[PDB]
């Protein structure tokens, strides 16, 4: 409801950065102006527009919040990409894409809404054999971690896991684990948490007295506080996978 509004004030609603999106793209080599691309849980489309400026083909951005899709389509226009890039309000667990029709499925910081292993399994049916799946997901950097952070994550995303386990689940799902890399901390600080600050000031005064808004801000500071304290134990990792049977 009012949450979309808060996030409309940021270039991105999750950890990431232009360099990271392009570094992930650097592992995808099957695209042409005939390629069909989908970006699941695209948010306002920050990473989608970056992607669109470097790869040919049509891109469909899909997101649950109508507020984000409107922003996605308006930005697309200011950029003159509305012919090959269009936002659609929908859900990643209820897609209507033709089967085995996509060359690439993109999803940054959004697969947790449906679960990693579930996403791998379900989205595979919408990809052409030899197509690509590129997703950024939360991961543990080690096998042991302090309780404070571990518990926080069980209450947010129970499916967070180490890089090795994620990689084995990818192969198990019937994909070739093409490329896997950990995101730099600036994807969390410089590009995620820092920008949320400017937004809070302005947002909080505008919605003064709103219990929802106040708790959102508390939730942000807590998450940020936890990261700068346990950043050495977790983060995001990008996973590029090619659907088997080439
Ligand atoms: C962490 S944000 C990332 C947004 C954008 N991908 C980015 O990296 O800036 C998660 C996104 O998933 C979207 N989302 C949540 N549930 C969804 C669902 N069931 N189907 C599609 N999108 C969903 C949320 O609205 C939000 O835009």
């Amino acid at each position: 409801n009012l949450i979309c509004d808060f996030f409309l004030n940021t270039e991105r609603q999750g950890p990431g950065s232009p360099e990271v999106t392009l570094k992930a793209l650097s592992f995808i080599d099957n695209l042409t102006n005939k390629s069909l691309i989908a970006d699941l849980g695209c948010g306002t489309g920050g990473q989608t527009m970056i992607l669109a400026q470097h790869v040919p083909g049509k891109i469909t951005g899909i997101d649950f919040f109508p507020g984000f899709i409107e922003r996605f389509n308006k930005n697309a226009e200011k950029l003159n990409l509305q012919n090959r890039v269009k936002g659609i309000v929908g859900s990643m667990d209820d897609l209507s894409f033709e089967k085995d029709s996509l060359d690439l499925i993109w999803s940054e910081g959004a697969i947790y809404n449906i679960g990693f292993e579930r996403g791998l399994k379900e989205w595979r049916n919408y990809l052409k054999p030899g197509g690509y799946l590129a997703v950024s997901e939360s991961v543990w950097f080690t096998d042991q971690r302090p309780a404070e952070i571990h518990d926080f994550w069980m209450s947010a995303y129970t499916e967070i896991d180490t890089v090795p386990n994620k990689v084995a689940q990818i192969q198990k799902a019937g994909y070739i684990p093409v490329a896997t890399f950990i995101l730099p901390e600036n994807c969390w600080i410089e590009h995620y948490f820092a920008p949320q600050a400017k937004a809070e000031e302005i947002f909080r005064r505008k919605h003064a007295g709103s219990r929802i808004v106040e708790e959102l801000i508390t939730s942000n500071h807590h998450e940020a506080e936890l990261y700068s304290k346990y950043k050495a134990y977790y983060g995001y990792a990008f996973f590029i996978c090619k659907k088997g049977f080439s």
